[PDB]
């Protein structure tokens, strides 16, 4: 029974907005919540920091077009919690935060962990509003849901006073509401899509760019059957792997700066013109390139760089009428052109100058010689995980990607720390694929603790961890008096992450010598959970 | 060889197809308002940030770009807040160009010092401050994508002293293009074809009519659609004139019951919040299906869940309906027990209300007063309204013919804009007739503005329906009024005609009904600003 | 009963905590707010914008000591009253915005004026909280009101939500509030007070800087013994005019510039060196001239300029300990030191620089030549409203005040739209005492309408205008396409402001010739209710 308390109808909430998992740190007053989510077929995971679990959050909602939840406690919890609305904010991906708020009949009294946390948290949000009824709570979680995934997707925020977790309601005294349908799609005009294709039609050095919009929205099919349609090359952001196969012939990425620096005419699909793509201006892009822009957020189109035609709407239902629209027309990119010639030359120079490197067995192993033996070893249906500098860009570069939505990185925000809260994401959202965390010794530094949850729900990630001693090449050894001489990038070289894996009840392998990285990677491959390499890596 | 900020911003205005700029000018800033009108952009002095502010948001409605106003540091910005709220509230594109005291007193206690792009952003699609001359071209740009692309909102420049004044090499001016018009988005087919679908087998469908129509300047492809399948329609205050109100179609008369009764509602943008009662019980039926067709794809389903969506550009969208419509036999009959019902119920609700449209006894009600207002509406005439019974009774009296000719408070309800949008009204098409049809308390708000309407020779027509308060005060003023004065209540026929003719305009009071239509006919005769002053009832 | 609804409980709040007059424009949802604060005992003036509300709020809170109010509807009720906000928090006068909220059951629905208030407000806020409960208003209204009348007094805002307002609650469960006490006092330590005596001793040019700090803290009795005593020349901010009496022999005034640059000790009292005093820096001073401060807010000690002497604590109580050191002292200034020479030298050059334009009888009358009139006419128990540039800022130096808290012009914010709800503010705090409002044209027109509200309350402001058709001299006509020819600054040259007092029921003077300023003058305050003198004024 008859009455509903408001844990509950929140975690009903989440379960009927297809949201199937919940991470979070429990303490007063959420610790209920979590509860509730697990009597209502929401799986949670306790992790070690609320900057994991709302990472987590965050990726999870890219990987399963739902909204990410994770739940915080009051105060220190939701000001933690910030730094997954800002990465959700900033990649375009949908998450609810949920923070615990204090008594709402000691506001000014100075409670335990009292904050103005609807203040603090609404710079990072599409939507953020505190729940003043239990009764009202489906109300604001379909509104947040809606808020997350329908446009642009974003980061949403929702207040729960103690005394409303607490609280209950008369089943029929609780708002109505439905499971948000999945967002409706808007599509080009026709004379926009003719528009496109006349312009590729008279493009010298036509340049498709991928980015991880078009695999949000899950039109990889559609853009493989226009790239092989029309034979124009293309690169892709890091994230933005796998809408094509890295391994096609129509890749401008190992010729990437010249791709970008001599294309006439470029295709943004779902990407944008940020620091990712150096903003479509000179040096990096030819003056006076013309562009293609497919995006769902009008005030997007023409941001630093004018746009020619305009294809405002959902990339799938988009590059769909292209398609059809390319059955009337004959034109395609010729296989032999000079633009074709002049980047199968440049990427095959490229990949020449880097070639010694990645044969190069001496020890201890460069980034090249390194991942040589992980792109070897690497799954074809797993789910990369990369997080660093070197480590991350390399990595990214040398690790082939054939399906979309299977690279996790650090993102638009560069942010470290998100590393093995979206490991985790990427097992809980399809524990049928392998997952594979690359990461710089910086990075697992950020997350290192979450290893511990990792052995706690039996998730078998995988952890590569390329070891350098620093942010970026450390020194060979900590010197004397180093809060003085040590440099400030500097961290101790060889850590042994692996003994912390260790500790926890996983497998680590320490490996110093390049000739026994891959039986390293093979023994934590067959171990029947996580895993860490730790690889010994050159600072040169 | 070099170009001042001053200079820069106003030549940025223009290339943006920005033609007038409101402000009140002091330091910093006036140097930006000389500066327009050298590069071909109007400048309006108001007397308060508040109208300078209300008039950019509705100019920006009635233009398609950006409106744009210019206020001083400090209190110029907290005051042109106001603005900011209006325009984002209704959906409507502005630029405010926020003055700055100078970069090199930050934390010094410097004159005016602000922390404006922090108190403005709340209010914003995008707030910036400008830290160079030579990057105020992007940021005029940047910020008029914002304003005008997606759902049209607020904007915000910060304009440092020292870079106002500043300096720059043309060669190092960062380059900028005028922002096309926005791109248009559509439905799918199939989207299209549902919406059909469900209008088909409706009973009892109703269109709902939105600003958002109006400022997508699709009203001819919704008259096309109207009459193609003769469903009945209803209308927000600014959506009047998208459809003329004097159309056999309009439920506008009976429009509770259309609202309640409808099994099939058709939003063209329009949100389903407090104007049209959330779309909920007790004013909608339970079971009501949506169809809603609005730009912003966050607003699908807000409160009422949809059945079909059609997200994109109204016009665009309203196209496809039309061309879709050719393959369908079926239009709404009519003779449906619907259309029965609400010519029924129309008929009865003016006949309720026409002995107070024939009362002839003073002091006037609303209703004897419109009667005159009515006759002597000009049909091409912009009509702007504000108060609480003079807008909402006014503006189910008075017709309108034309879309984008009714501006009044608005979604924020905001008294203040009267004048503002007034004159937002007049230097947007000097050729129509302005009627500024207002309460004796929303005039208040921004009264002083009489003195811009004299002093830039603006037309516009006042008509103010005084009751002496926000909404009926009292007989007279009691003695010690602090204590025993109604907080509503005003000086009962205070003299606002009297102010009018202060600044040199044609004010006129009237007491009498049988005056009403002299005063009127004698203040439109006069070759420039107007106000009428009726006494109201209080009964 | 028994039961106590929103609307009286805060009304009563308001008159427990000694507020006796509420500003406002009703409206849903506060109507009831103002109607109870009638029958509470709180006089409620109704204007015709929240801007004049909310600045009237913040100077009544200076001229009674108690905490000024202002209530303002939901939405843009808030968003206007927010100009009040910020004139409190920078002239450091106490005030609560009481702001009308929607419905709590309709967040997040779109109601009737839905607005984030608490977060748009925050920023010019000590304290901003909305009251969730009937129970908990007395707390609240407590809290707000000791905020903003303690340390460093501010601003305050209430959110007030509709459902609040009109909700009741039972006596017994009514949260228990009492008046907040009068500020407590801190003082110096004793070698403090003594090294501010030892530093004046050793000064050849020392220099009292008297701000509206030590008017609020109503210490002018103080600072004149230690003026007297001492013989120490000062100078005054605008609103500290009246702490000491201008006419005073002791006045550097009129060798403002010439003090400030040569003195080597100043002595800050409840003034800031911001930039109405230049920011203690050369060229306005002696690159090494030392600080004497007393100022409550310790973070203001040493702003912009080292201090020597911090005396931190209450103006009234540390002066007064130094009145009492400087029994056990035999120093004083010299009367005929070099420094006071300097000082009346140059103050009887700058005196007769001016005396030409003082005495200039042509017309239309310039400043100088108006306020001979104005000077002559000021009854010596009047409070001083000025508000405008050139009006304002020579109005100030021409009309001299004899008491503190007698002076209300634009302030540390340099706000146009203060005037007459800072007239309204001086007639209803003390009926007694004739209230002045000098005013430029540009001034006027920012809250001219409330006109209507001084007729409405029997208001007696005497209004004087001095109109030069613009801000800052405007043009001699209007010329043909305004729009693109009238200068930016200007106004109608002698716009009738006075036919507009004449409008509402007042008694309103034109004139054109400076020999009929006077007896407009006289009228004007022999008339029974509000008059406005408009005054031709030389745009030379
Ligand atoms: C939250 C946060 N802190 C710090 C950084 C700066 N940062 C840091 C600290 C990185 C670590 C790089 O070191 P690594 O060991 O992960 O990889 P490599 O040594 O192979 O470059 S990459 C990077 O941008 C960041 N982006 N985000
Ligand atoms: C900024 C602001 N202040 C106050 C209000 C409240 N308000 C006020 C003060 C109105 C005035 C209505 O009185 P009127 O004289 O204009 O018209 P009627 O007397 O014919 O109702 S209508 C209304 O909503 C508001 N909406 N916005
Ligand atoms: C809210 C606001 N708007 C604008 C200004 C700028 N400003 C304005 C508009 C002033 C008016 C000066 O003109 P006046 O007629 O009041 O006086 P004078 O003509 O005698 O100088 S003084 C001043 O600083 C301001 N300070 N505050
Ligand atoms: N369904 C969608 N269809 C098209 N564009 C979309 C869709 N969802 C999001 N987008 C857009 O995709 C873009 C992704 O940009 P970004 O995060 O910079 O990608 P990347 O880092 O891979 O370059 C954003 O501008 C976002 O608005
Ligand atoms: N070009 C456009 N086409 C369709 N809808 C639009 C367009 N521009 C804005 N809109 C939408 O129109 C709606 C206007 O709604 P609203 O201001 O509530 O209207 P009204 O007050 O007249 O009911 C908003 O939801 C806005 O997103
Ligand atoms: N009771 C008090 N005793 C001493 N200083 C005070 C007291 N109340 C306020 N103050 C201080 O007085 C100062 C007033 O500064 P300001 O407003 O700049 O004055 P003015 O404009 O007259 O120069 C502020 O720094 C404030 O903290
Ligand atoms: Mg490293
Ligand atoms: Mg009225
Ligand atoms: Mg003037």
């Amino acid at each position: 029974s008859s009455e509903v308390d408001g844990a509950t109808l929140i975690a009903r909430s989440l379960k009927q907005q297809g949201i199937d998992h919940l991470f979070g740190v429990v303490g007063f007053p959420i610790t209920a919540i979590a509860a509730a989510a697990q009597k209502e077929g929401v799986a949670y995971l306790g992790m070690r920091n609320e900057q994991s679990a709302a990472y987590a959050a965050a990726a999870y909602g890219y990987l399963t077009g739902r909204p990410g939840a994770a739940v915080v406690v009051t105060g220190p919890g939701v000001v933690h919690g910030l730094s997954g609305l800002a990465n959700a904010q900033q990649n375009c991906w949908p998450m609810i935060l949920i923070g615990g708020a204090s008594e709402t009949y000691r506001g000014g009294m100075g409670a335990f962990q009292e904050e103005r946390q609807v203040l603090i948290a609404s710079p990072f949000c599409k939507f953020a509003h505190g729940i003043e009824s239990v009764a009202r709570i489906p109300f604001y979680v379909e509104m947040a849901t809606r808020n997350a995934i329908y446009g642009r997707p974003g980061a949403t925020y929702l207040d729960m006073p103690d005394d409303i977790i607490r609280g209950t309601c008369e089943t029929d005294k609780i708002a109505q509401a439905e499971r948000v349908p999945e967002a409706p799609r808007s599509v080009a005009p026709a004379e926009n899509v003719e528009a496109a294709l006349d312009l590729l039609e008279k493009a010298q050095r036509p340049l498709v760019l991928l980015g991880k919009g078009m695999a949000w929205s899950r039109g990889e099919d559609e853009v493989r059957a226009f790239i092989e349609r029309t034979q124009v090359p293309f690169v892709r952001s890091p994230m933005g792997k796998g809408v094509m196969p890295d391994d096609h012939p129509l890749s401008a990425s190992a010729a990437r700066t010249l791709a970008l620096q001599q294309a006439d005419v470029i295709f943004l699909m779902g990407a944008r013109l940020n620091w990712i793509f150096h903003f479509g201006l000179p040096p990096r892009y030819a003056k006076d390139v013309k562009v293609i822009q497919l995006d769902i957020a009008p005030e997007e189109i023409g941001h630093n760089k004018p746009t020619e035609v305009a294809l405002v709407g959902d990339g799938k239902a988009i590059m769909a009428q292209l398609n059809k629209a390319l059955v009337n027309r004959q034109w395609f990119h010729p296989k032999d052109t000079p633009w074709r010639q002049a980047l199968t030359k440049k990427a095959a120079e490229n990949v020449a100058t880097i070639k010694p490197q990645v044969d190069d067995d001496q020890g201890p192993a460069g980034y090249y010689r390194a991942l040589r033996d992980v792109a070897a070893w690497m799954p074809k249906n797993a789910i990369l995980s990369a997080e660093g500098a070197g480590t991350m860009d390399i990595g990214l570069t040398q690790l082939a990607s054939s399906n979309a939505r299977s690279v996790l990185n650090a993102g638009t925000y560069g942010t470290m720390g998100v590393g093995l809260g979206q490991a985790i994401a990427a097992a809980v959202s399809d524990p049928s694929r392998p997952v594979i965390h690359l990461s710089g010794d910086s990075a697992i530094g950020f997350s290192g603790m979450e290893m511990e949850t990792l052995v706690r729900y039996n998730l078998p990630v995988k952890i590569v961890v390329l070891n350098n001693g620093g942010i970026g090449p450390g020194m060979p050894e900590i010197p004397e008096n180093p809060m003085f001489n040590l440099k400030p990038n500097a961290l101790i070289y060889g850590a042994r992450y692996d003994k912390v894996m260790e500790a926890f009840g996983g497998k680590g392998i320490f490996v110093k010598e390049p000739k026994d990285i891959r039986k390293a990677l093979d023994e934590a491959m067959a171990f029947k959970g996580p895993a860490l390499v730790n690889v010994v890596l050159s600072q040169g």
